């Protein structure tokens, strides 16, 4: 049995975190996913005689470990700046011309701001190492614990590659709702946002793990580092590893498409299974972000737009 457990726990392993991709990640259902739960529950077996065999990035901590009492600061890997707002077409197209005047017309990379938490995530060869809020930018608290229970998230990635990534994390409407009621049902919460948060805020990773987050991949901390030259790689390579990168992106040639796609999404919003706030917008090039540069505040290569007054 203990040797055979390791076998059995690794195979385990591989099959569960394989088939986690395509529930959680592609969305290749999560319906009656029985084999999958058999699966699980072998795994949860073996560990429960041979704890030591509970590997860090084992499926069975979605389920989600023991409380913790406090959680530490984290400084740790790249600043994260906040964007500029804009309000109108108008601060969009005085937004472009400063682009503009700097490099000339400047494909652009159009994302839905999401609204929920902002999170940092990061790997070593592969595996998932360490979880953080934002914080101020410069310092955030590790939510490392909380963060596995999240499932769309990789404890493990295709490529053991050491990066570090960013995403908000986020809690679907119906959920919300589901929530909130059995909540009355006994207190209850604002919106989404402060669901997500909260959930992910309070210190008891099965209380996180009964929430049902999710969470888009949006970034990658020192890109250039590893070699990518465009917004829209940075997205696509974080695809490529088994990240959640959101689908409704798309590349914009111009200011008008932009705006074009901002309307787009002003009356498409509400049809979303998740809460959008806004829509991000960023120069793709590398190279013109390197020439706008920031007043480190807010890159002068991005801006987001916030939606309206409803």
């Amino acid at each position: 049995d203990r040797q055979q457990a390791e076998r059995r726990a690794a195979e385990l392993r591989e099959l569960l975190n394989r088939y986690g991709y395509e529930y959680y990640v592609l969305d290749r259902p999560s319906v009656p996913d029985a084999e999958y739960d058999r699966l699980m529950q072998e795994l949860i077996a073996i560990e429960e005689q041979y704890p030591e065999l509970k590997t860090s990035d084992s499926p069975t901590q979605r389920i989600g470990g023991p409380p913790l009492e406090a959680f530490r600061k984290v400084a740790h890997r790249v600043p994260m700046m906040s964007l500029a707002n804009a309000f109108g077409e108008g601060d969009l197209r005085d937004f472009d011309r400063r682009v503009r005047q700097e490099v000339g017309e400047a494909a652009y990379v159009c994302e839905l701001a999401i609204d929920g938490l902002a999170v940092s995530v990061r790997y070593e060869d592969g595996y998932f190492v360490q979880g953080a809020t934002r914080g101020d930018g410069t310092t955030g608290e590790d939510i490392t614990e909380n963060l596995k229970t999240i499932r769309s998230l990789p404890l493990r990635l295709k490529e053991p590659v050491s990066l570090e990534a960013r995403g908000e994390a986020f809690m679907p409407k119906a959920s919300f709702l589901r929530l909130n009621e059995e909540r009355k049902a006994r207190e209850l919460f604002a919106n989404p946002r402060n669901a997500a948060a909260g959930s992910l805020r309070q210190l008891d990773p099965k209380v996180a793990a009964s929430r049902q987050l999710d969470l888009f991949v949006y970034g990658l901390a020192d890109a250039e580092a590893l070699g990518i030259a465009s917004h829209s790689e940075a997205l696509d390579y974080l695809q490529a590893l088994g990240f959640k990168v959101n689908p409704e992106r798309r590349r914009c040639a111009n200011i008008d498409e932009v705006i074009a796609f901002v309307s787009e999404w002003h009356d498409k919003r509400p049809q979303l299974p998740y809460e959008i706030d806004g829509i991000v917008i960023k120069v793709d090039s590398f190279a013109q972000q390197r020439a706008l540069g920031a007043t480190a505040k807010s890159p002068r290569w991005a801006i987001a737009y916030k939606f309206p007054a409803e």
